[PDB]
């Protein structure tokens, strides 16, 4: 059901442009003048046994057997994508790199002697740097789940999704990255006067707890538009029934997911930081082990939660029937 | 679609029954040792003067014109309603009648010498019986809505609606009822600590927001299973669905309806209050005005609130066709 590329949102492609235009305007008018992600794979069985042995020793839990269940499963499908897509493990790099080259642009334009450009600027860009990764996985993910078979692309997510998102879809995420930058920016004001008074931590509080929700939103809405092709909006509203028609789900997957991934990372980091002394004082071990094995698994949630929301959309629709198969692994709940 | 009468939640009934027995054991065991109802009708040719008169003198509200249209439409709908219902405006005064006898009975077995049965029996109770108006309501607005013609029941609000409650539904007001009583509670228990200290304003309007949220959903959720006569949940969740997608239906509604039914039962009890004085002083006229007008403009809106559903429910499905027709009224938007 893929195949429809519509473009989905323009007007937001162009207020984005005419910004980047203005930003650049001024920017010019001044100066004129040992790894960790052997888990991508493995984490698959390791998280079974948690939880095997957890619910060992109380029995109210049983009830949410079925939805532990479906986020185990979620966590062997992942596996298969990420050995499909050698690649895609690797993909944070080139969001850290754009980052880095945009944040040297900004510091350095400050320097020369409006203001608004550059503090509105490098937060909206910086959303919008990070808003492209969300597309860019969903994109590669929902290509993998809707395709039956082997065949595919030898390097699918430096061949595709980067494509639609580019040709197609930019306008999309331009529209996302906006209304989360509206948010952030007075989250930040609120922090600056309270440290120069205080009692403004319950609004600052309720503030980041919105970034939250809206950057999950965000990501779900994203992801349907890989799927559905259709508008920002549209697609927010999809997603955000089927968080809500399944909102038992998506809570377990993600205190469920949390808790088992973040013992992850930290378990794995340790025993490697502590590994090869013998007695021998450095940490920088311990600190390189801890940044990449984040790094990992943090692309490692966002396919768990790509693949949960192409699992709901393929029972909406395409039901079971002579003519309807399902593009689900074997995963019957 | 109506004819479906299939009990819906059981469980919620027996748990609700087992709690009032064993606040009787508690009981028992320390025993034992000039109207303003004129406005039902004609409100609704004053609202559209209202808004009339009120756009006179900017412009840019005219892309809400579509929205008030609803809100004006269904005002009038809501005039037919208590037109065909005569009894429905006096509703209230059971409603009263029966919570005082409960509070005479709490009083009155508070004073013999476990205790919190009588905290949360207060609480709990009080708020069956007023979720209990709630599902006859809406049981007599959706037998008027769903009917095409003039033949009904002479006395339909004592007739019917009270009988499905009562013999079918009953759980699943009981659900309903306790799931707000988990919240009053816990915000009566706050403000008592705030003044006996000084921080806690932010937390206890936080909660009171809440409370109004999930009544207004439960108030749905009742009517919802009123026509589809399912389980509490999935009518929540169906009312839920729907209040989302028409949000700024919803918002036109309770923010214009509210402020013009706010303005009819106060201009009309000053009107009331002031008339016949002939400089004569008992300001009591003023205080019965206003008690009575109240009572007679909140059922009214309940009568709103409930035709609104109606009518969305009625384009979720049964959409034109040869073989089908809508229920609603010359209301086409
Ligand atoms: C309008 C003109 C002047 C500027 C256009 C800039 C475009 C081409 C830039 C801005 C943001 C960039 C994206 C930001 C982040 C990533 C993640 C990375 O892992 C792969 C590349 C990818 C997906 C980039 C591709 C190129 C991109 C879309
Ligand atoms: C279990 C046994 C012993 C006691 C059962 C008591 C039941 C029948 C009582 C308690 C609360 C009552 C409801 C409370 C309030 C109202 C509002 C009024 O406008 C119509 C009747 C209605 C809807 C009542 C119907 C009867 C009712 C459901
Ligand atoms: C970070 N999670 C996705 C696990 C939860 C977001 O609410
Ligand atoms: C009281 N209203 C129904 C008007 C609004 C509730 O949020």
């Amino acid at each position: 059901p893929l195949e429809d590329r519509s473009c989905t949102d323009i007007p937001w492609l162009l207020l984005f442009i005419l910004f980047c235009i203005g930003m650049g305007f001024i920017c010019g008018f001044s100066i004129a003048t040992v790894l960790s992600m052997i888990l991508m794979v493995i984490i698959r069985y390791i998280s079974r046994v948690l939880v095997w042995i957890l619910t060992i020793l109380f029995l109210i839990m049983l009830v949410m057997r079925k939805r532990v269940a479906l986020t185990i499963a979620l966590f062997h499908v992942a596996g298969k994508v990420f050995i499909h897509l050698p690649l895609l493990v690797f993909q944070p790099f080139w969001t850290f790199f754009a980052l880095v080259l945009f944040w040297v642009y900004w510091i350095m334009t400050l320097l020369f002697l409006m203001w608004w450009y550059h503090v509105v600027g490098l937060i909206w860009i910086s959303e919008f740097i990070l808003a492209c990764q969300q597309m860019t996985v969903a994109g590669a993910v929902v290509t993998y789940y809707f395709t039956r078979d082997k065949r595919n692309l030898p390097f699918t997510p430096i061949l595709a999704s980067v494509n639609r998102l580019i040709r197609y879809h930019l306008g999309t995420v331009a529209k996302g990255s906006f209304i989360i930058t509206l948010v952030k920016i007075p989250r930040m004001i609120l922090m600056y006067i309270h440290s120069q008074l205080c009692v403004l931590k319950s609004c600052i509080c309720c503030l980041w707890c919105l970034e939250k929700c809206l950057n999950y939103l965000n990501q779900n809405a994203y992801t349907a538009t890989a799927i559905n092709s259709t508008n920002f909006c549209t697609s927010a509203k999809d997603a955000f029934v089927i968080l809500v028609e399944n909102a038992l789900r998506v809570a377990t997957i993600n205190t469920v997911g949390d808790f088992m991934l973040f013992l992850g990372k930290v378990l794995i980091v340790c025993s490697t930081g502590l590994a090869g002394i013998m007695l021998l004082p450095l940490i920088i071990v311990c600190l390189f082990a801890f940044l990449v094995a984040h790094c990992f698994l943090s692309i490692y949630e966002m396919v768990v939660d790509v693949l949960f929301l192409c699992f709901a959309i393929d029972t909406k629709y395409n039901d079971g029937s002579p003519g309807r198969e399902f593009y689900m692994d074997k995963v019957l709940m």
